[PDB]
């Protein structure tokens, strides 16, 4: 399998570990790991186009969207790539994350290798919330954490 | 063009932001930018195989060598993709770097995007050290600080 890695940081309690693996060419991408410090409940969850974190995590940019799309939940058709949806936190501030995702890739033109996994303050309205900025950052608020993500062996 | 960054990071603190731009796919690399914290005089510089920071900088793994060749410094032909050699600190601890590189890529196979930058506590010997070390890691020692090769705006 092809596989990458991200460690999460940032400027508050937010830290994390999250693996990612393609067995096969073009197959779903495994997406897992655990994040803490979290607020209990959904946190907005994505990859953003720049691995650029020379001021933490807004230098990362908007979301991964190569394809010129409305932002969505990850189990839409209209999405930017890099749309994850959100993980869960439980009580003591900790999110188990398990995810299968085939529109990411770890090659070709959707690769998301060399970009930046972010996990957000609010939950992603997955783009129903009913204003502008819905369909564009789903209304996820502030980045709490962030890495680049690498290739892993 | 086409460009890359990476923020370094390690305990002193050392730590820097380089730069990295292609005008065209096969023409070089420039590889700029700025280190604080570091000793006087040349410290090995590399890019490592694995974007993998999980446990600091050891989690690179080796230098970036997809041909299998000896480590050497970067004018030479038997090298490793991932040699660039030495960067030099003045009296104040700060590099000012300054590389251009034709054997690393931001595309293609030679690629190195989403793999580790270092910068090691010694000088890199380009493999002319005469012990066995020397054409592995050019015996550059620790790793002061790293971080992961990122897609720049
Ligand atoms: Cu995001
Ligand atoms: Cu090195
Ligand atoms: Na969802
Ligand atoms: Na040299
Ligand atoms: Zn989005
Ligand atoms: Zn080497």
């Amino acid at each position: 399998a092809t596989k990458a890695v991200c460690v999460l940081k940032g400027d508050g309690p937010v830290q994390g570990i999250i693996n990612f693996e393609q067995k096969e060419s073009n197959g779903p991408v495994k997406v897992w790991g655990s994040i803490k410090g979290l607020t209990e409940g959904l946190h907005g969850f994505h990859v953003h186009e720049f691995g650029d974190n020379t001021a933490g995590c807004t230098s990362a940019g908007p979301h991964f969207n190569p394809l010129s799309r409305k932002h969505g939940g990850p189990k839409d058709e209209e999405r930017h790539v890099g749309d994850l949806g959100n993980v869960t936190a439980d009580k003591d501030g900790v999110a188990d994350v398990s995810i299968e995702d085939s529109v990411i890739s770890l090659s070709g033109d959707h690769c998301i290798i060399g970009r930046t996994l972010v996990v957000h303050e609010k939950a992603d309205d997955l783009g129903k919330g009913g204003n502008e900025e819905s369909t564009k950052t789903g209304n996820a608020g502030s980045r709490l954490a962030c890495g680049v993500i690498g290739i892993a062996q």
